[PDB]
């Protein structure tokens, strides 16, 4: 089978050396991105580790024609977005016009607003039923594997699931005074963001981390975590019937908490461009240009991480709560695939949903076509494969 | 008498406005910058307040000949040089080129490398006193006012003054996040580099802000003092004999302290340029454009200010430790001339060293000719003049 990816990111050297790690099914991996310093890096890892042979071919994600003119150059089975979220639109209408398969990890943003948001991705609906295809969206952990621990609960644990509580923590160290998890212009436009939660109908805002609770994460310890908006509380709250109250958290240390109080303040994470010497720069870009970025600091980065779901609700009118969490170590993936443990969390599900894909496990015949969330999905054969590929799971009752 | 300034700053609008309130001496004063939107400000300013009417006039003091050309255009008496230090050679030059009279408030300083020095502007010490010039350098408060401490109290106080301590406190409250006292990149230069004092024939070097004091600042309080070296320290060894230690203190708040190691730490306080989206930034300048410029904040900044010398010595064979001060409060300086107390405590001492220009009270005939430091000239008058002019002082023995 072939496939084409756009993205050579820390995610994107994560999802290519996966595809050569399982040569099975991917005999064909193309890599797309806007600069090829990043793919020949991927390529020539990949070669060092072992796992065949890529090709590498620029293209500017920005622009639908091009891509159009790439997906027919090589006609993959399913094209895999770990691009930025920009390029959502772009890259999926390429592939409605050449009839082609799609996944992303990540909800659709404008550069010029923070807002998160399905609707303009879930728009495709009509026109890729039509066109006999697929879209999954959101196939990284959170949103993604995050969806498919509530849909497998759904399936195989609850009757109706009362609460919802999704629960992220990254306790590595990448041993620099202040570095991001991914891409510091995506990261930080998200989490600086008023927080966001679903309870008894209506949606409820709070100011950015507001509010916290402690949460001991099995194999680290107890983390403040703090409450964010996340995506797929959107698709989640749609599609799981019986929800009460639908929360997202992540572990934030003091230390990056200071650090990102002091670069709002001075304007450092700002999205309106503003006029410097003439020239008009974006200063959160600007901030990304100078801190590390993060593929780098895997080869230092140590510690673990430990992301999932506490789910509280009733089966066989009695009460029980699951915990289904996946822990994951940052030197154990960076001695694999050069990575660390985000761009591991994130990779692999994505490789996992192009294996689904390919081998028509998930298709538009033998189901309704069009555009889908993670959780719409078959979920069971999903979730081993990415025990498969290195993401096994705990599932926990109280 | 005819005098140019160059520099529209925060100093810049005291200097100026400081000048009209004394007609009586300057019937002329031309107002040179790179952007003339700031001179209009402070002429229509200054016409707002009553204090007569100046000359606007732009100009790149950069460039040599330009200054040339405006210096003979108008034909001074003194040029007051109160924009950055990195003019301060090429403007330095242009006096000596038409043989006329140079003030200036700060150190040289090239863009490239953040070192503290006078050796480039002694230099002239020869080709001024040979063109029957007068160069006075550094005559702000700090450095400055305080080398006219030092001094007043070597001639009136002291036999011998064994240990100087300059002490600075801002207790102002410019009611945001964080901002600076002065230009954000000449400021934030001068604090994060590694302090520097004198004791027993050698300089001991320190890491950025490493020794602190506490000390009792009258009409404040008690603050954190930080040790960092300061330019007046040069000269001030090198012309007060006895000297066996020599220190420059200053108040940070934590949160300053802290904004500060953050930006530090993602590099908002670089030197060197690095390439963004093609174009070559300099990031602290960058931080400069997206601060609040400081002039901005005089208008709901509230708090004083203290500067001055804590000095033990010996007079008649007996100890004695003398303390003098300037108490300073930003309303009231905001209320006198739209500037802040920083704006204020620096534009008023060279306001009056133009005085003693003018008036020949400082004078190349009927002494030395060339290039001098404050503590060098006869203060008396000096400091007669600060009093008349706003920044009375008190003095104290123990
Ligand atoms: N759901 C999850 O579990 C999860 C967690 C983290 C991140 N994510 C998502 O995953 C992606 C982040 O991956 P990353 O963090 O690795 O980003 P990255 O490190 O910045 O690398 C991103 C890659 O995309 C390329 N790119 C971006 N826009 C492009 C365009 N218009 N045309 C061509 N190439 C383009 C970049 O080109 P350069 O080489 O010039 O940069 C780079 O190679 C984002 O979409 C983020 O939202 C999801
Ligand atoms: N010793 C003390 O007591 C003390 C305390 C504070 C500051 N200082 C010194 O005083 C000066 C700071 O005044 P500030 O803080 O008011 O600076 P500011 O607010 O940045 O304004 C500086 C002025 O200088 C102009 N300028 C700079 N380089 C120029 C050039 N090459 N050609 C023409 N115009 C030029 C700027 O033009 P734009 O309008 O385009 O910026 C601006 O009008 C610095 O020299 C600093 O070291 C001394």
């Amino acid at each position: 089978h072939t496939v084409l990816q756009i993205g050579a990111g820390g995610v994107g050297s994560v999802v290519a050396h996966k595809m050569g790690m399982n040569r099975d099914v991917f005999k064909n991996i193309i890599l797309a991105s806007r600069s090829l310093d990043k793919c020949y890096a991927i390529k020539e890892s990949m070669l060092k580790k072992g796992l065949g042979e890529i090709g590498v071919e620029q293209v500017d994600a920005d622009d639908t024609q091009a891509l159009v003119a790439l997906i027919q150059k090589y006609k993959p089975k399913v094209v895999i977005n770990v691009a930025l979220p920009y390029q959502d639109l772009t890259i999926m209408q390429a592939c409605l016009e050449t009839k082609t398969h799609y996944i992303d990890t990540a909800n659709y943003e404008h550069p010029d607003l923070a807002k998160f948001e399905y609707k303009e991705q879930w728009a495709f609906d009509r026109a890729y039923k039509e066109a006999r295809i697929l879209g999954v969206l959101g196939a990284g952990f959170d949103p993604g594997v995050t969806n498919a621990y509530v849909a497998h609960a759904q399936r195989h644990h609850f009757d109706t699931i009362h609460t919802l509580d999704i629960l992220d923590c990254n306790a590595g160290d990448h041993k620099r005074p202040f570095a991001t998890n991914f891409n510091p212009e995506i990261n930080l436009r998200e989490v600086s963001s008023k927080g966001r939660y679903y309870e008894n109908g209506k949606w409820i805002e709070t100011k950015p981390l507001e509010i916290k609770q402690v949460w001991a994460y099995p194999q680290i310890g107890e983390m403040d975590s703090y409450l964010l908006y996340h995506e797929e509380l959107e698709s989640l709250v749609k599609n799981i019937k019986g929800l009460r109250r639908a929360r997202f958290f992540m572990t934030f240390s003091q230390n990056y908490l200071t650090h990102m109080k002091c670069l709002e303040n001075v304007g450092m994470l700002g999205i309106k461009e503003i006029e410097h010497q003439g020239v008009k720069i974006v200063p959160i870009q600007f901030l990304k240009t100078l801190l590390p970025d993060p593929a780098t600091l895997a080869k230092d980065t140590t510690g673990k991480t430990n992301i999932g779901c506490y789910m509280t609700g009733i089966k066989n009118n009695q009460d029980k709560t699951l915990y289904i969490y996946n822990v994951c170590d940052h030197k154990k993936c960076y001695e694999e695939v050069g990575s660390q443990a985000i761009s591991y969390t994130t990779g692999v599900p994505a490789m996992c949903a192009a294996k689904m894909i390919c081998n028509d496990t998930w298709s538009a015949d033998h189901f309704r076509a069009g555009v889908f969330n993670i959780e719409e999905l078959n979920t069971d054969p999903f979730m081993e494969e990415l025990i498969k590929q290195g993401l096994p799971y705990e599932v926990i009752e109280r």
